[PDB]
């Protein structure tokens, strides 16, 4: 039935209902927890050659227009039962629909709402919805992009946006961004298979160089895109270097940190997800909002397979990196974290601290559990990678499930 | 491919496939509908009272299977003995309705369900455990003796040595044997009349409860806990830890002076014993184990949780720290020195500690071993990653299948 939700922190406890409306099943079974796998092994996005049931694209559709009408206090109404006919009558005749405007920028926003994986979602309401289904060229999808680019980064006032690119068709080749994210660091793999640049970026490089980009040689490379329309061999465009904005990193006491000679990117945009609503597949719907201190200054910049740069720095700090009872990792961790918010801010450009962002993610789940009874939530991703149970959600149990619409993983397009 | 749960290892890029999950013969909280493996406390394991004889049919099998495990330890499978054990037990449980343990099974089964909790990271040293049988035990008074060895064996002088002490098993018809306090050693807490708690407000329950039974009270921030020890069909009776025998360990920071002037403090032996501890199907109602510590339980999770000492305000006021803006990070700053602080007090008191960096990497060397010994290892993710730096120790990026395997340590009803 409907499981109890514990705060040992303040010892409140709490249902979750929400999770009865879950048509969707995730990785785990009475017998086993997979919860701490990122990747499924079958809830992945099996190709969309031959139409989809009937029975099922229609079911999923008259949830989500339900749905939809529900949410603007119409439900029942007039509007309601003809738009429900509309889908019903062009599913039967073409064996999919199409979806209006508003009810698209409702189910992008519902999406992010039910991204279990997101400790930002306070912010969920406030999205800036660009419709790009007018789209029917990889030099318009760029376009498109950039125009995102521009109206998201707004001189580092960030502001949360999607683009939604022509929705998936049977038989027919998606429209797909190769790229993870719109911006990120080039990997260049050297000599002894080490790496330059962005290790994580290693495979998106030398696709990028095999189509005729002109390869830097930088840590810190952007990359140019590889955007895909239907059925066609991807097509790499460059960005414009004055939309691409960036923050130097320095700290605020160590006058050497910025000597390093390390950066970031302003606006995190992932790329390579996908956008399912009522049954109908945004393979290409790009978002972004803005950057969580810990995502670049512990994760980007301290992974061990990422830029990895923890002994650099202790070295500097000059720290006993002999032992690991020292906290040298520890301690250089907290002043790369530091140098990333005090670069941000001294840039204005938005960034949220962890401490910050988990605590309005806490009231985002009491805001939840009044309006829906519940949040789905998947803790190892909503818990910060240093300083875990200093925030309030390391001490907060939390429900994890699936939830339409949704932003899922799709294979990679080559 | 397999059709087992692949693993995947995202900072190596290398993959596995747990197959001894295969052998669960239990369920977790999860479904395919929602995962609930985040929670503490999952209605699952949950060893609840059940007074009135188990199914000698469920007994037997669970019976059965334990001893299988154990021949199999021993590789004589199959064998004279393995069959004959095994028809021995039957007939035990047929006659009356349970059955016993022989010396050597109980070592083993100890060491498995160790081996097989899936939320401790020290479990490379699995192997060396120390089992005391007490299962002669038979009074509140023995029960204490036996303790007190527990305690001086497992101390060592500093130069600890992990053991588990085994009391009588459940028995149909009859008490547990049942020791009242969560841990051998745990400090007071004093309800205020402001509202709040002096000393570890995790133990206010456990507090109240040895004054209602007669403990005179003290009034510090660090009172050792008197032990509240129940025999079989009787009322628990109180006994107080000889001083000499609980080692303790002041908190000193090797650079920050005035660190030592705050009066902080903990206790050398971890040692949980409310769990329940079963095996083939007995189960152990008092059982309680003892390892050494990992710096973060100390330095994070006791001294910083909110609900528990809550010292980092005060420290990062001693650190001069901007407590008034989340991103001067002061927080993270005073739990790094603090956790420095327990290290370096426990290396300079020569006491065994271990730190979360250490621990995890050892812990990895421990998933090594056991994907080749039996397949795989049941994790529980959030409580194997350190509640500080984890994206920084090798478990963060480690996936891991959780799971119930027994022999097993569980939690059970608190005996009031
Ligand atoms: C307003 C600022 C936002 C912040 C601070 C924020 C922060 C985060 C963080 C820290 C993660 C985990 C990243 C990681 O560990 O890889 C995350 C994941 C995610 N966020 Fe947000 N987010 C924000 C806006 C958005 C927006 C606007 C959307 C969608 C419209 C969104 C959708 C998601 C999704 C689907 C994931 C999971 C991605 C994956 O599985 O890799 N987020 N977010
Ligand atoms: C030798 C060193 C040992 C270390 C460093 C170690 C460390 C840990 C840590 C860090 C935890 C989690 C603590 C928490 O977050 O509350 C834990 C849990 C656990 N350990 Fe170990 N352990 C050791 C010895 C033992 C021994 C000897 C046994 C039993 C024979 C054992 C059984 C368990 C069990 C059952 C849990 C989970 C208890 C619960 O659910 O609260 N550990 N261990
Ligand atoms: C929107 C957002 N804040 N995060 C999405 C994921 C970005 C990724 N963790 C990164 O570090 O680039
Ligand atoms: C054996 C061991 N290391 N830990 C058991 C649990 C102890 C508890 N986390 C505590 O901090 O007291
Ligand atoms: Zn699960």
């Amino acid at each position: 039935k409907f499981p109890r939700v514990k705060n040992w922190e303040l010892g409140s406890i709490t249902y979750d209902t929400l999770c009865a409306q879950s048509q969707q099943d995730g990785p785990c079974t009475p017998r086993r927890c997979l919860g701490s796998l990122v990747l499924p092994r079958k809830l992945q996005t099996r190709p969309s050659p031959g139409p989809p049931p009937a029975e099922q694209l229609l079911s999923q559709a008259r949830d989500f227009i339900n749905q939809y009408y529900s949410s603007i206090k119409r439900s029942g109404s007039q509007a309601h039962e003809e738009r429900l006919q509309e889908v019903e009558a062009e599913v039967a005749s073409t064996g999919t629909y199409h979806l209006r405007e508003s009810e698209l920028v409702f189910g992008a926003k519902q999406a992010w709402r039910n991204a279990p994986r997101c400790v930002g979602r306070i912010q969920w309401g406030k999205l800036q919805v660009f419709d790009a289904r007018d789209c029917s060229s990889a030099q318009e999808m760029f376009t498109y992009i950039c125009n995102h680019i521009k109206y998201a980064t707004n001189r580092g006032n960030l502001r949360s946006a999607i683009t939604v690119f022509p929705q998936r068709a049977p038989g027919r080749g998606d429209f797909r961004i190769w790229n993870s994210q719109l911006v990120r660091y080039a990997g260049y793999r050297q000599q002894d298979g080490s790496v330059r640049g962005d290790p994580a970026n290693v495979e998106i490089t030398e696709l990028c160089i095999q189509h005729g980009w002109t390869p830097g040689n930088g840590r810190f490379d952007v990359l140019p895109l590889l955007l895909q329309a239907p059925d066609e061999a991807p097509e790499l465009f460059v960005l414009p270097p004055e939309l691409v904005l960036e923050v130097p990193l320095e700290h605020p006491t160590l006058e050497w940190f910025a000597a390093l000679g390390l950066r970031w990117y302003a606006l995190p945009a992932v790329s390579n997800m996908l956008l399912e609503i009522g049954g109908l597949e945004f393979s290409a719907a790009p978002f972004s909002g803005w950057y969580m201190s810990t995502e670049i200054g512990t994760r980007n910049l301290c992974d061990p397979h990422r830029y990895n740069i923890l002994e650099d720095v202790a070295v500097c700090m000059d720290l006993d990196t002999r032992t690991t009872s020292s906290l040298w990792k520890d301690k250089a961790a907290v002043e790369i974290n530091l140098a990333v918010l005090h670069s941000f801010q001294l840039a204005k450009v938005t960034i949220v601290d962890h401490h910050a962002a988990t605590v309005s993610f806490m009231k985002h789940l009491d805001n939840e559990q009044k309006a829906r009874g519940g949040c789905p939530a998947d803790w190892a991703w909503i818990v910060p990678p240093i300083s875990g149970s200093l925030t309030p959600v390391f001490h907060q149990e939390m429900v994890n499930y699936i939830l339409s619409p949704a932003f899922r993983y799709q294979p990679d397009p080559w």
